[PDB]
């Protein structure tokens, strides 16, 4: 249920594949980017979500904010389907301003 | 100079290979698991560290925790080299659990076990 | 503006008093009450921008102990529908082995109107 | 054993009073620099070795500054000779709904009672 085009609350695109081998593979956009990530293609039938997560690096051809987001998620599926996320976006900084690297929040996709 | 392999503090082994384009694969042991990510392949020449970041299914031939985390982190060069993470990790939940589907942390990893 | 009682999309309910010092006093109570102490920022920005705030529960209170703390970090954002939208860690004591499962990390969003 | 002064790896002292029931109050310099400080630990932890969860907050307005933020740390006090508390934090700054995404900041600290 995770292969195809998902949208989020800032109006993202997050174009995805995910493989028979637990990959993700797609683009994201804000200006399109690419990530790859992993989830667990075997899990529960219980009513939990599916466990997942990706990465961008923010450098594509024309572009490099020198950062990275990672997010870190579950999808959920039926017949409003969403990947409900928490992420991580680092920046390379010196080290006196390390303590200032890291972005949090959260991003859910939908479908729709 | 991501390439290698490196240890966290809980010990855990990170086996990284940095592709010119941008590419993080590899495996984590925290038994393996596969992973990949993305890394500045470009990073700025002013002395700041290089992004990055991978995921981590749970689930490998053996054994399955239905979970998934990612690192975020920068990779610092030179003498004291580490990369330098935090994490987080989302178990797979019913609705009702969702709120406390996630765990945080932070990992640095070096090239020498702890 | 943050004096009032909010509720987040769990249903729990947060009743708070916002003191002319920056002072966040008041109650907890998530999806008894449990003491809340915090701060705000009491003159913020007049940009458009947030009220900046955060506070703790320590989940002890006379009829249970969780043995653990959350911490809301956040803003104020006045608006037709005012919110208090944060992002929460809530620590358990652990053993020094558990010490790396310690920490939940999450985010709840606050109106004066109970979802 | 949380009483009295801390320092963490950035070079701030942390110094707080732990009340009996549970209430943290002192003041946080991150080095004029002193900022008022409120939270709530558990008064009353777990005997099985675990540490005792707590957290606070600042809202980095005083007297001659304000950086319109204010910083959550959430973690846990671990006991002993070479006693620790072991945090989490996160640093929202108000801003507009449009960098709103952008807002908080999260890291970690550890504090100690020698600098
Ligand atoms: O490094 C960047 C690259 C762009 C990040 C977009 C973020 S990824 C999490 C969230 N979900 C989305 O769909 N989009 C946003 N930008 C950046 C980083 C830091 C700051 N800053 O002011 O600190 C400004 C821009
Ligand atoms: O889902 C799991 C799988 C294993 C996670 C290992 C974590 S990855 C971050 C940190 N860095 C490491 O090198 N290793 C640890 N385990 C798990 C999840 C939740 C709970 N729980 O009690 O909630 C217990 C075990
Ligand atoms: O320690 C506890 C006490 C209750 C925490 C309620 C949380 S505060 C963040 C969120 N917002 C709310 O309004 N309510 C929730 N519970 C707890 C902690 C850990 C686990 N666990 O399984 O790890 C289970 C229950
Ligand atoms: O809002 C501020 C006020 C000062 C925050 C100090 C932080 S609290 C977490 C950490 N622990 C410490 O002891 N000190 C640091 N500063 C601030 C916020 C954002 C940015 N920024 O560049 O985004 C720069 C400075």
């Amino acid at each position: 249920g995770i292969t195809g085009t998902w949208y989020n609350q800032l109006g993202s695109t997050f174009i995805v594949t995910a493989g028979a081998d637990g990959a993700l593979t797609g683009t994201y956009e804000s200006k399109r980017y690419v990530l790859t990530g992993r989830y667990d293609s075997a899990p529960a039938t219980d009513g939990s979500g599916t466990a997942l997560g990706w990465t961008v690096a923010w450098k594509n051809n024309y572009r490099n904010a020198h950062s990275a987001t990672t997010w870190s998620g579950q999808y959920v599926g039926g017949a409003e389907a969403r990947i409900n996320t928490q992420w991580l976006l680092t920046s390379g900084t010196t080290e006196a301003n390390a303590w200032k690297s890291t972005l949090v929040g959260h991003d859910t996709f939908t479908k729709v």
